[PDB]
């Protein structure tokens, strides 16, 4: 019997996005890390899992929230976390770039 | 003779985006203003003029820059201008939402 999928999988999918996304922000200012491949998966899952842009915004909020607790520990400054706005926007802008490229003129 | 178009038109097109976008931010926190129709034109021009997301980011930077000079005059606080990050992201997220909806499964 069992047989139970539910949207939870989509949520689990989001969990990975936070981990994957988290790596982006971590490797976004990297030097040789393969962010593009990393960003690709994010771009693919968001695209693959029919994900709304708002969902990513939340993952950011959640991340910025989680990191908020982090920076305080790092004794550092939120200035760094605060500059991630560029990254978060870049991430959604990246997948979005893929949507435009996936349009075979519908006229 | 004359005959001279050049990409300048695309630039002029961007000029309107700043004015249009500017109205969004202005009417974004409105009460009954027809932002949706306004956002639509923005979403259409960006889509119509094959515009990259980065271009809008610049329009924001430019706007945030211009407004920076403004808030100082308003004696108010950049906190308001600072919260526009949500709006700027919403704008690009809006047009992008239109790209996803314009995909007739290419498989």
């Amino acid at each position: 019997a069992m047989a139970r999928m539910s949207p939870a999988d989509k949520r689990k999918l989001l969990d990975e996005l936070r981990s994957i996304y988290r790596t982006i922000v971590l490797e976004y200012f990297n030097t040789d890390a393969k962010v593009n491949e990393r960003i690709d998966e994010f771009v693919s899952k968001a695209f693959f899992a029919d994900i709304s842009v708002s969902q990513v915004l939340e993952i950011h909020v959640e991340l910025m929230d989680t990191f908020s607790k982090q920076l305080k520990l790092e004794g550092r400054s939120e200035d760094i976390l605060l500059d991630y706005r560029l990254t978060l926007i870049d991430v959604i802008a990246h997948l979005c770039e893929m949507y435009r490229r996936s349009i075979p003129r519908e006229v």
